[PDB]
Formats: C-alpha cells, structure tokens, sequence
C-alpha cells in the first residue's frame, strides 16, 4: 500500500507501516539498510542484496540515540556516495527513523533542526513523530 520516501537523492525513509519488500528495495536501487528499530544486537553484515545495519538502542528512557548519530550519518553518506539507495527503517515507528534522518540533513546540508526537519515535511507532509527526540537534535544542534 505505501512505500519508502524519497527525500534526497539515495536517501529513503521508511514508516513502520512501509512495505519493505526485498524487490520493492531492489527496483528503487536501494542497497544499504538501516535498521533504528529498538532492543536489538549491533550487527553490520551482508544480508542478501543488501549492507544491513542496525545500532544498539535501547527503548529506555535514558538511552540516548544522538550517539549513533556519527555512524548512522557515515553510513548514510557512505550508500549516498557511491549512488547507492540507503534505507532508514524501524518496526516501532516514524520517529527514531526521522529523527535520524533530520540529524543527517543538519549536518549534511549543514542545517538546523527546524529547517531539516521543514526539508523532510516536503517529501512526507503526512509525517507525525512524537517529541522524544527533540531535545537530542537541538543539542546536536549546537555541535555544528
Ligand atoms: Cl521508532
């Protein structure tokens, strides 16, 4: 019913409810997958077709996921680099996925989180992420 949005060039973002079908990746030229769901083992191995990431966070309150922010982004750039479509997806929702693609706009395209996350809201306008992030990506805010 609804697929991954584009919103830079090799750069997608997946909502819980995407389909997130292998061929469905493979006709958009997607070959690099992130992984953001919570509770899950860091693992970075080749899964078929695809370069499979997937960061250790924690659903608890106190995790934070701005750390991750440095290897989502050079992995992110890495796919983008080499014209090769990444994948930003978590099972549980919108937000750690958005979250970490406003933190890759910011720095990439050397942006402040409103206006990154405005950039976003123009290939996704249906988009509603709760707030749990914001004080992470205003905080990063800072360190650009
Ligand atoms: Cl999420």
């Amino acid at each position: 019913a609804s697929f991954p949005v584009e919103i830079l060039p090799f750069l997608y973002l997946g909502c819980a409810k995407d389909s997130t079908n292998l061929d469905v990746l493979e006709e958009f030229g997607i070959k690099y997958i992130l992984n953001v769901t919570p509770n899950l083992p860091n693992l970075f191995e080749n899964a078929g077709e695809f370069k499979y990431k997937q960061i250790p966070i924690s659903d608890h309150w106190s995790q934070n996921l701005s750390q991750f922010f440095p290897e989502a982004i050079s992995f992110i750039d890495e796919a983008r680099g080499k014209n090769c479509g990444v994948l930003v997806h978590s099972l549980a929702g919108i937000s750690r996925s958005v979250t970490v693609t406003v933190a890759y706009l910011m720095q990439k395209l050397n942006l402040s989180m409103n206006d990154a996350y405005d950039i976003v809201k123009m290939k996704k306008s249906n988009i509603s992420p709760n707030f749990n992030f914001m004080g992470q990506l205003l905080d990063f805010e800072r360190t650009l």
